[PDB]
C-alpha cells in the first residue's frame, strides 16, 4: 500500500461516506497488477460487525458484467452466435415481433423497448413464455437502447442451453472457478451467512428479493477481493489461461452501439480515454443508438465501467485497460451513482 494510493483513497472516500451517510465500505484500487484493499464501516449495524475483505456485497446491475463475459464464452466455445434469432434457442417464442430480434438485440437493450423489469407476478417458465410472447415492442430491433433487466437477463438464459448446464452451474464451472473466485456466488451459503453484509434502506435492513432472471441481471454478490480478481482478469484477458474464457471477456468489452461517447459492450459499458468527466459524472432513458460496422474489438485505450444497486446496496466497477489501472467499489447502502464515478475518477485520475 504507497502512500500515493493510500492517501487520494483515504482523500476521496472518507467525505464520500460522511456526506452520503454510507454505514459500510469496501474499496480495491488495481494499480500496476496488484490489488489495494480498504475498508470503512458497518456491514451489520445492528450486530456490529466492520467490513471487512471477506464481507459479501450484492452487486447488482454489475452481475450483467458476468453475463455478457459467460454470453462471451459461449460465442467463443462456438455454442451460441450474437447474429443467431432469439427463436432458434426458444422455439416457443412464436409471436412475430420476434422476427429480427438476435441474441445482440437482448444482450445490448435494442430489442425494440423491452420492459426494465420482469414483473414480480412472472414466476414459473410458462408465466415468462406468456410474459415475453405478449411484449409489444415500442421501436424495430437495433434501433433504439433502452437498458431492461428482461432483455439482459433473457440473454443469459438462452446463452447457457447449448451448454446443457444451468446458468448458475455455467457460471460457476466457466467463469468463477477458472478465475478463482471461490467467494462470488448467485445463491450465498450458509456457511457464508456471517459474511454477507446487510442492506440498509430508510434505515431498514434488505437482501435482494428473489424474482424471475434475476441470477442473469442482478443476482450476484462478492467480496471485494473477488472483485478486484474480476477487475484485473477484464484488465488483462490474454492472461488467462481458459481458452474460451479469454476470447469471451474481449467480446464482452466490443463495442456493439455507440449512443454519444457512450459505448455498449455485453454487460460492460464503455467510453474511450481519455474520458471526459462530465460524460460520465431518470427511470427510463430511451436513446437511439448508431451501429459500429463491424463493431471495435476491446479498445484498450478505454474508460470501462458498469454501476449496480439493490434495494440496500450500491456499486461500481471502473477499470482502464492501457493503464493497468482500475477501482472496485462496494457499498451497503444504495446512493446516488454520480457520487461513486466523481469518487471514481478523482481517485483513477490521481493515480493514471
Ligand atoms: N415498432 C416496430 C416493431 C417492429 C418493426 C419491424 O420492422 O420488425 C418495426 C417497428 O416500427
Ligand atoms: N445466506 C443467505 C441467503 C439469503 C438471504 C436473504 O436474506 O435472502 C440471507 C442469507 O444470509
Ligand atoms: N440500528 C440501526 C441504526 C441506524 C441505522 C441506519 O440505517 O442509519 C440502521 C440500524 O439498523
Ligand atoms: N418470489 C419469486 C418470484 C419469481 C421467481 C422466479 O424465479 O421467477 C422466484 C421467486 O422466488
Ligand atoms: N494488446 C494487449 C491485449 C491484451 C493484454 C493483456 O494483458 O491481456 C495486453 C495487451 O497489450
Ligand atoms: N484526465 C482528464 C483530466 C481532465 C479532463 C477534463 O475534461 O477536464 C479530462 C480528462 O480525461
Ligand atoms: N476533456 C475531454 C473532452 C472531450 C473528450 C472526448 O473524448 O470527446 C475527452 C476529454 O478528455
Ligand atoms: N432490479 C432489482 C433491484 C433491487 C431489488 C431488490 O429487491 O432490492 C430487486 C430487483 O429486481
Amino acid at each position: 500500500a504507497p502512500q500515493q494510493i493510500n492517501d487520494i483513497v483515504h482523500r476521496t472516500i472518507t467525505p464520500l461516506i460522511e456526506q452520503q451517510k454510507i454505514p459500510g465500505m469496501a474499496v480495491a484500487v488495481i494499480y500496476q497488477g496488484k490489488p489495494y484493499y480498504f475498508t470503512w464501516g458497518y456491514a451489520d449495524i445492528a450486530k456490529k460487525q466492520p467490513v471487512t475483505q471477506q464481507t459479501l456485497f450484492e452487486l447488482g446491475s454489475v452481475s450483467k458484467t458476468f453475463t455478457g463475459v459467460l454470453g462471451g464464452d459461449a460465442i467463443a466455445r462456438g455454442e451460441i452466435k450474437l447474429s443467431d434469432p432469439t427463436t432458434k434457442y426458444w422455439p416457443e417464442l412464436t409471436a412475430k415481433q420476434w422476427n429480427g430480434i438476435t441474441l445482440l438485440h437482448l444482450a445490448t437493450y435494442t430489442a425494440g423497448g423491452l420492459p426494465l423489469q420482469v414483473p414480480d407476478e412472472v414466476k414459473s417458465s410458462s408465466d415468462l413464455l406468456r410474459f415475453y410472447q405478449n411484449w409489444q415492442p415500442a421501436w424495430a430491433p437495433g434501433t433504439q437502447r433502452l437498458y431492461a433487466n428482461s432483455s439482459i437477463g433473457l440473454f443469459g438464459a438462452l446463452a447457457v442451453k447449448p451448454s446443457g448446464l444451468s446458468f448458475e452451474q455455467a457460471m460457476q464451472t466457466r467463469v468463477f472457478q477458472p478465475l478463482k473466485l471461490n467467494h462470488t456466488w448467485i445463491n450465498v451459503p450458509p456457511a457464508e451467512e456471517k459474511n454477507y453484509a446487510w442492506g440498509y434502506r430508510e434505515g431498514k435492513a434488505v437482501h435482494v428479493s428473489p424474482g424471475a432472471l434475476d441470477a442473469e441481471a442482478y443476482g450476484v454478490k462478492s467480496t471485494i477481493e473477488d472483485m478486484a480478481r474480476w477487475v484485473q482478469s477484464n484488465l488483462k484477458p490474454l492472461d488467462i489461461n481458459e481458452k474460451t474464457l479469454q476470447q469471451g471477456i474481449q467480446l464482452a468489452q466490443s463495442r456493439y452501439w455507440q449512443t454519444g461517447d457512450m459505448y455498449q459492450g455485453l454487460g460492460w459499458e464503455m467510453l474511450d480515454w481519455p474520458v471526459n468527466p462530465d460524460s460520465i459524472i431518470i427511470a427510463l432513458a430511451a436513446r437511439p443508438v448508431k451501429a459500429i460496422t463491424p463493431p471495435t474489438p476491446a479498445v484498450r485505450a478505454s474508460w470501462v465501467h458498469k454501476t449496480g444497486a439493490t434495494g440496500g446496496f450500491g456499486s461500481y466497477v471502473a477499470f482502464i485497460p492501457e493503464k493497468e489501472l482500475g477501482i472496485v467499489m462496494l457499498a451497503n447502502k444504495n446512493y446516488p451513482n454520480p457520487a461513486r464515478v466523481d469518487a471514481a475518477w478523482q481517485i483513477l485520475n490521481a493515480l493514471q
